[PDB]
């Protein structure tokens, strides 16, 4: 018993942390087998990120500007190329400590967990969602550029997200590990807005199952809704509709717990028109959006 | 900019835990130099627990029925002994994963990192405080006896909490890594009363600080208090009386802010006697005493 914001064991990610520096900029670089990740605007000074152009920006550097420092050893480079909004290092020496890994661009409303990292070195773990509006509500500082997102399965890092920018509102932009930007976002200093955000409504009814598994359920009611009327109140609180997708995953949910989803829905409705009444639910005075159904039946089960 | 309930990167205790068995019960240990440690309970069944003679049920047992196992690697158990409520399995092998470590009793109050373990295998990683009556709100289910809270000072794990049980109220219960149990707790399958809490007053202004730090600024306000005046609120509101020992942790934050601790001690008055009139503070509708003024520096900036 008990729900907590839990992170993936960072232990094989932290194995793949380098520090990669280009002229003045240094930031953090993901090294599996033989090749360095990075942000491309590492080659960048600060004068050059109000409008550069990273094709030229790349074009003045050689193999050798780049200095990749893994902890304390020195990684030889011996190729780079820019995807997107990455730069891959070729260095002559494959990680020992690389992890089985993937690649993968997460859907928005996905959770992942990020091992946030100051020059190569590992300062944190924390969780998170990415936004509806392909955002994240982060905890970044100057110098964690290259911190990446990751999820865990048995044996296998999936890394789903590498840090690159903090916007003017404070909240967190980034990329796939292919270098493609979630969301609109481009690797420039220039104000940019992030989309019109909602709730992650599949997220809020899989932190109700939760909370009912551990115990906290007065907010359980007598009544029921349908998809529709629910989605009118999803609609006036700004959540995401729910579709039968969405309650075709909280499904394994209703089953431990015998609460049919659109009954949970109806507890929902009834939290998002009237509050919370000065009460918790899990230790929160407000609805969490931060674990998907997966999450909650992971956590609720003990899957290592 | 941000502010997440972070943990230790758990990597460093990730290649320290191991599978116990004892006859029939599982859990895991911490394998450290030559030496398991884990929750003497291993050598009980379940009718043990009612009321378990653990001097005559180790007597029972001899090093050959203690299997330890390192994730796949069997460890050869040369000795065993009992201390407090932990047991000690001595190996003929060093941990070669065995960070730079201590063992610490840490004060209530303060904060730590858990890594919830299953089958000697870590499952995720969360941040917690030890309340100010000794139990811990986690994430446990059954087979997480054995797990461990702990920070890290840049190499040195510190070692603080061992699991060992659930209460019937649904909050945790260990010991430190002598077994000395933290609260009144003894580890039999009897009901046990857990103190009354209090909320910890110095991480809430330490957390209130971090929201100013971060933007948010709303319940900050045009009044002063005194500590006498502050800590009558305290008692109303059952929160920790503050004393000038606190003020004094707190002093980097009011000089990192320009305001002043007992302006911050108003402003946390105003927010106990009218509540937060449904804001949020750092995400939060509640105010959060999971952070010391020791992790609000640290997160905010950026400690490797
Ligand atoms: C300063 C900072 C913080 N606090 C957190 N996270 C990141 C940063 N760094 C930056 O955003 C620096 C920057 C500037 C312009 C474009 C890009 C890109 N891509 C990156
Ligand atoms: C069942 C469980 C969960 N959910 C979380 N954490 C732990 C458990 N295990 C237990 O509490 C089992 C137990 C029983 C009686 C005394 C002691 C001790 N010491 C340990």
């Amino acid at each position: 018993s008990g729900f907590r914001k839990m992170a993936f064991p960072s232990g094989k990610v932290e194995g793949c942390m380098v520090q990669v520096t280009c002229g003045t900029t240094t930031l953090n670089g993901l090294w599996l087998d033989d090749v360095v990740y990075c942000p491309r605007h590492v080659i960048c000074t600060s004068e050059d990120m109000l409008n550069p152009n990273y094709e030229d920006l790349l074009i003045r550097k050689s193999n050798h500007n780049f200095l990749v420092q893994a902890g304390n050893v020195q990684l030889r480079v011996i190729g780079h190329s820019m995807q997107n909004c990455v730069l891959k290092l070729k260095v002559d020496t494959a990680n020992p400590k690389t992890p089985k890994y993937k690649f993968v661009r997460i859907q928005p409303g996905q959770t992942f967990s990020v091992l946030a990292c100051y020059n190569g070195s590992p300062s944190g773990v924390y969780q998170c969602a990415m936004r509806p509006n392909f955002t994240i509500k982060g905890s970044f500082l100057n110098g964690s550029c290259g911190s990446v997102g990751f999820n865990i399965d048995y044996d296998c890092v999936s890394f789903c997200y590498m840090h690159h920018m903090e916007l003017p509102t404070g909240v967190h932009a980034g990329t796939d590990l292919e270098g493609n930007f979630y969301g609109p976002f481009v690797d420039r200093q220039t104000a940019q807005a992030a989309g019109t955000d909602t709730t992650i409504t599949v997220n809020v009814l899989a932190w109700l199952y939760a909370a009912v598994i551990n115990g906290d359920r007065w907010f359980l009611n007598r009544f029921t809704t349908t998809l529709n009327d629910f989605n009118l109140v999803a609609m006036k609180y700004n959540y995401e509709p729910l579709t039968q997708d969405h309650v075709d995953i909280l499904g394994p949910l209703s089953a431990q717990t015998g609460i049919a989803v659109l009954d949970m829905c109806a507890s929902l409705k009834e939290l998002l028109q009237n509050g919370m009444n000065g009460r918790t639910i899990l230790g929160s005075a407000l609805l969490e959006d931060e674990f998907t159904p997966f999450d909650v039946v992971r956590q609720c089960s003990g899957v290592t």
